[PDB]
């Protein structure tokens, strides 16, 4: 079960939803398309409060969280629905997202290859649990992979999760599978998106960068296949412990995940198997 918070409780613990960033002495941690994330303090314990700015995504997040409890899934502590505002309270992840850590945001040291392998395994275990419980994430990306006090990967944002076609195409363009951009809902789309995440882990480069050539990361797969370059040329230079064999092993998994034809992609159980064999 989850704790039922009144809107006034979350108003006070976030210092009246202090929209200034943490760095300037505020409570704002960041923002997405569905809401602003604030740092909160409840009984000497730190929390993450997402104020939604939509009701179906609130209900879906609570529904999926109540059904799915796992080491590699972020934990929901509570919620608020009494006001005209909808809030979701989560366990605070001291090491933020995988995207922020790969970009060494706010002076954090680069993640070692060893830590990156454990994160990839953890994230695959998280997706596996969701698929075993007949749930499709629909928005797998490095920004949706959180890191706890031990750098354990925790898949987040189950607002777009589904228990097939759609008229409302949702997700992050740079990570989305071709059929997902076409309106299809399949667990194979989650596999493709995980393949993009694996490329981000190897390269330390975001999936999309408008001031970069090529703009999209999944295009490096084409340069490697056409023998124009190798994965060795793209290995994150911010690592000192990356070995050619295990990097090529993770790239092989990423390449299999990134097959344009959804039926040629491996299932999450096979992805999990190949990532364990890698280490
Ligand atoms: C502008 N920026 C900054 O000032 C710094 C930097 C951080 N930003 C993100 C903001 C949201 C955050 N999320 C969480 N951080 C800690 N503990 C958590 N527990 C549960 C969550 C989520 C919240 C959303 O719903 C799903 C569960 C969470 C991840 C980092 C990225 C951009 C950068």
């Amino acid at each position: 079960r989850f704790h039922s918070f009144s809107f006034y409780e979350l108003k006070n613990v976030t210092n009246n939803f202090d929209e200034r960033p943490i760095s300037v002495g505020g409570n704002k941690m960041g923002e997405g398309g569905f809401g602003v994330v604030y740092k909160g303090y409840v009984n000497n314990t730190t929390v993450a409060v997402k104020k939604l700015a939509l009701k179906q995504q609130f209900d879906q997040e609570i529904k999926v969280m109540a059904k799915c409890q796992h080491e590699n899934l972020v934990e929901l502590l509570g919620f608020s629905s009494d006001g005209d505002d909808l809030c979701l309270v989560y366990v605070y992840m001291p090491n933020g997202s995988l995207l922020d850590r790969l970009s060494c945001l706010d002076g954090t040291p680069p993640l070692s290859w060893h830590m990156r392998c454990k994160i990839a395994q953890g994230a695959a275990n998280g997706i596996n649990f969701l698929h075993e419980n007949h749930h499709i994430h629909r928005d797998i990306k490095s920004a949706n992979i959180l890191l706890d006090e031990a750098f354990t990967a925790k898949i987040s944002d189950f607002g777009l999760a589904r228990a097939v076609m759609t008229s409302r195409i949702v997700g992050t363009t740079a990570y989305m599978a071709p059929e997902a951009l076409r309106g299809e809902i399949t667990p194979k789309s989650d596999i493709y998106s995980f393949g993009v995440v694996l490329l981000e882990i190897i390269t330390g480069l975001p999936a999309v960068d408008e001031h970069r050539e090529p703009q999209l990361l999944l295009d490096i797969k084409e340069e490697i296949e056409d023998e124009e370059k190798t994965i060795e040329d793209y290995i994150d230079k911010k690592m000192n412990d990356a070995d050619s064999t295990s990097v090529e092993a993770m790239y092989s998994v990423a390449s299999q995940c990134l097959h344009e034809k959804k039926n040629k992609r491996p299932d999450i159980k096979k992805v999990q198997q190949l990532l364990q064999e890698m280490t």
